[PDB]
């Protein structure tokens, strides 16, 4: 009477039938349900989240140590969806975002909306309100840890002394799901590693999608200082096998670099051969160290196209 595989199937259906789709999932799996996504400005990354991007509509986590590279990415997420002509939002309690730099990566600072709360309460309360007008494609918060509740922002009382944050960061969460996903609106939250920053012990269960950001190298080329290469590890993914790892380097001044991806990638994947220390395409010499390479390819930007072209097809082309 028993047939494992027939009786797994009905299983897993009626797992994610009762928990909803991505409640469990094969490692090994592949997914062509393309939800819909903003474009991580890490060609790896979105890869590696198996639909190309962040999904929409979502909670994202993006933890990390300091200066790994997560707002970074945040940003470039904010581009990409102002450029599909959204609209977004960044809820700031920290005070640090820099705009220039911002629009270096492709912002359009000037339409972008920017709170600056008063405590954790109105600050998931503004984000909240804007979140269920459905205006918005993406609404970034820094600092998780920065929701400090009000009741401690104004010197309150060693007594009584609570456990409050997280609490705060779970009855936020609650209900700024079902409307993120009525609205559509991915949200990103920015958690510094410095529970999960406090608030983060909701966050790690609320999320779709976690990252954990991480710098691996600086960026050295030879020998000076250019940036440095951050690794992601989708540690959580409810839409898409979790697990799988990307790294990409983030030139200072300069977000994510393109260039450097499509050298990586192409590498990994073939289409480009590397005689170790000399890099070549399709026997054109693009030049010795991942350096002179990546200049290369940002000069000769034919080149690099087609490449972007080929290594694109190979992996993500458009679907069903
Ligand atoms: N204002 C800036 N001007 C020029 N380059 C910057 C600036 N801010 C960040 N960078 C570049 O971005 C890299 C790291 O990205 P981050 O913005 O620090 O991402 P991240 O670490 O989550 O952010 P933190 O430290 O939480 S704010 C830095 O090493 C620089 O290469
Ligand atoms: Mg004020």
């Amino acid at each position: 009477a028993p047939d494992r595989e027939k009786a797994l199937e009905l299983a897993m259906a009626q797992i994610d039938k009762n928990f909803g789709k991505g409640s469990v999932m094969r490692l090994g799996e592949e997914v062509r349900q393309p939800i819909s996504v903003i474009p991580t400005g890490s060609i790896s990354l979105d890869v590696a989240l198996g639909i190309g991007g962040l999904p929409r509509g979502r909670v994202i986590e993006i933890y990390g140590p300091e200066s790994s590279g997560k707002t970074t990415v945040a940003l470039h997420a904010v581009a990409n969806a102002q450029a599909a002509g959204g609209i977004a939002a960044f809820i700031d309690a920290e005070h640090a975002l820099d705009p220039e730099y911002a629009k270096k990566l492709g912002v359009d600072t000037d339409s972008l909306l920017v709170s600056q709360p008063d405590t954790g309460e109105q600050a998931l309360e503004i984000a909240d309100m804007l979140v269920r007008s459905g205006a918005l494609d993406i609404i970034v918060i820094d600092s998780v840890a920065a929701l400090v509740p009000r009741a401690e922002i104004e010197g309150e009382m060693g007594d009584s002394h609570v456990g409050l944050q997280a609490r705060l960061m779970s009855q936020a969460l609650r209900k700024m799901t079902g409307a993120l996903n009525n609205s559509g609106t991915t949200a990103i939250f920015i958690n510094n590693l410095r529970e999960t920053t406090t608030g983060g012990k909701a966050l790690k269960f609320y999320a779709s999608v976690r990252l954990d950001v991480r710098r691996i190298e600086t960026l050295k080329d030879g020998t000076d200082a250019v940036g440095n290469r951050t690794r992601v590890k989708v540690v959580k993914n409810k839409v898409s096998p979790p697990f799988k790892q990307a790294e990409f380097d983030i030139l200072y001044g300069q977000g994510i670099s393109r260039e450097g991806s499509l050298i990586d990638m192409g590498v990994e994947h073939g289409f480009i051969r590397k005689s170790g220390s000399w890099f070549t395409y399709e026997g054109e010499q693009l030049g010795q160290g991942k350096e002179n390479a990546r200049k290369f390819l940002l000069e000769n930007t034919d080149v690099a196209n087609e490449i972007e072209k080929k290594i694109k097809e190979k992996l993500g082309i458009g679907a069903v």
